[PDB]
């Protein structure tokens, strides 16, 4: 037992991570066959960086301007192209720990493993959800633009983020990989800022799951709602709709822990409303909502992936 | 900027993982060059489990009772022992993903990244601390023995746990790759269990200092306090005593802040005798005390490891 914010293993990952560093911008790339994927913003410089032009900007390079570094080997560019807001630099080399792997993209609420990474080399791997508002709460620095966000399904990586930008709030913004944002968000320095996020009710009920499993039930109550007169005081808290889908996802836990959906529907109203007065759930003082039904029943079962 | 709870890449140790069968007991091992490390109640059966006789239990072995699978590619053994509350099984085969490595014995209050795994296969990555009573807080369910926690310096594994057992509380105990036992606990199934923990005061401080790089600075103060006056409040709240050694370890952070390591504990100190009242910090409700020093200056400049 016991209950964890829980990464992939990162292996696949690593071994698919390089350094890519045109004029004076060194960032990360990620090497699948014989094609290095980063962000297209690599092509800058920092006066380029204000209100930029990227189409004007790459028919200007040259292959020989893209430095891939492949740990302590080096990576000849042999062509170069933009997809959207990532580049396609095709190397000479394809890359023999080329994993199985899917380009996938994810819908909010939906979480998935970081592989932070600086010049090439992988620093830490942590889990993290797509907000309701396109953001992510990272960790990311200086250097770290082309770190990758993916899951595992048995053997095969599905890749699913790419970093290239820190908002005002402190939040992280990036694509997927096709190039394509997450959010109304653009790959350049102007006044972007967030906007407004709620609170994944879905995978709030799926935690409760999680501590009623581990042995947290304190919270619980005879007490039962409809799922219209839940999705009222949810409308309150800033938490978002419940619907019949989310139920439905919700079944096999329910059916684990004998607590049907709309009883612990009860007990998040009755959270919501009170608090917790002092106490705990799974180590949290806070309602979390960044573990989906499927990483609670994972976690709480224990598949692995070869 | 942003603060999350981050493992090491895992990938070095991935390689290293295997799965070890004896009788009815299946298990993970570690294997280095040619030397397998497991637990030793994986000779035990259900039965042998009350209170085993593990030097009767091994002699009655033989080699060929153990079934290494390393992936889908067997292992031979050629010879065993045990040492402590480990086996050493010795393999016909050298690991060639053998990383550089060394076996330490880490402190309470400090922490390491678990590679949860079943059935030599790695299913998950988290960073747990060792707490002041000797526990961790794991995810570990049946099967996950063996499973091994480290660090990692530049490009050497530092491995300083393996699991062994579950204690009454939903806490985890192992040992280090010596097979010596973190804590007052046995690999027998008795009455064991986990006894008073208190809370790792200077890691505390480390992460309010975390917080105050990454802009939450609500519960700075003007005030001041003494070292010996800080530490009767400490002892109140069940909080381990903070020593001159933990004041230096947190000058770096003093310095980069520019806030005194005794204005900080100013701040603990309100925090703990006021509550939060309604707000958070890094994301928690809680003060959180699983993040070391070094920890908190890893992630807030970006280190990496190859
Ligand atoms: C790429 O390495 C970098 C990642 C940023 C750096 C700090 N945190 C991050 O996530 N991305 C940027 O620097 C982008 C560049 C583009 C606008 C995409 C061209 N800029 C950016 O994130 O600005 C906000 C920022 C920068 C530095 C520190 C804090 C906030
Ligand atoms: C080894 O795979 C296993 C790991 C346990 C299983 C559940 N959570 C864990 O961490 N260890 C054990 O089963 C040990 C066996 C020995 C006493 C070391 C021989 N027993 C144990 O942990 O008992 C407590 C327990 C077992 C199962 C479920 C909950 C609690």
């Amino acid at each position: 037992s016991g209950f964890r914010k829980m990464a992939f293993p990162s292996g696949k990952v690593e071994g698919c991570m390089v350094q890519v560093t045109c004029g004076t911008t060194t960032l990360n790339g990620l090497w699948l066959d014989d094609v290095v994927y980063c962000p297209r913003h690599v092509i800058c410089t920092s006066e380029d960086m204000l209100n930029p032009n990227y189409e004007d900007l790459l028919i200007r390079k040259s292959n020989h301007n893209f430095l891939v570094q492949a740990g302590n080997v080096q990576l000849r560019v042999i062509g170069h192209s933009m997809q959207n807001c990532v580049l396609k630099l095709k190397v000479d080399t394809a890359n023999p720990k080329t994993p199985k792997y899917k380009f996938v993209r994810i819908q909010p609420g939906q979480t998935f493993s970081v592989l932070a990474c600086y010049n090439g080399s992988p620093s830490g791997v942590y889990q993290c959800a797509m907000r309701p508002n396109f953001t992510i709460k990272g960790s990311f620095l200086n250097g770290s633009c082309g770190s990758v966000g993916f899951n595992i399904d048995y053997d095969c990586v599905s890749f699913c983020y790419m970093h290239h930008m820190e908002l005002p709030t402190g939040v992280h913004a990036g694509t997927d990989l096709e190039g394509n944002f997450y959010g109304p968000f653009v790959d350049r320095q102007t006044a972007q800022a967030a906007g407004t996020d709620t609170t994944i009710t879905v995978n709030v009920l799926a935690w409760l799951y999680a501590a009623v499993i581990n042995g947290d039930r304190w919270f619980l109550n005879r007490f039962t709602t409809t799922l219209n007169d839940f999705n009222l005081v949810a409308m309150k808290y800033n938490y978002e709709p419940l619907t019949q889908d989310h139920v439905d996802i919700l079944g096999p836990l329910s059916a684990q822990t004998g607590i049907a959906v709309l009883d612990m529907c009860a007990s998040l109203k009755e959270l919501l409303q009170n608090g917790m007065n002092g106490r705990t759930i799974l180590g949290s003082a806070l309602l979390e909502d960044e573990f989906t039904p499927f990483d609670v029943v994972r976690q709480c079962s224990g598949v692995t992936f070869q």
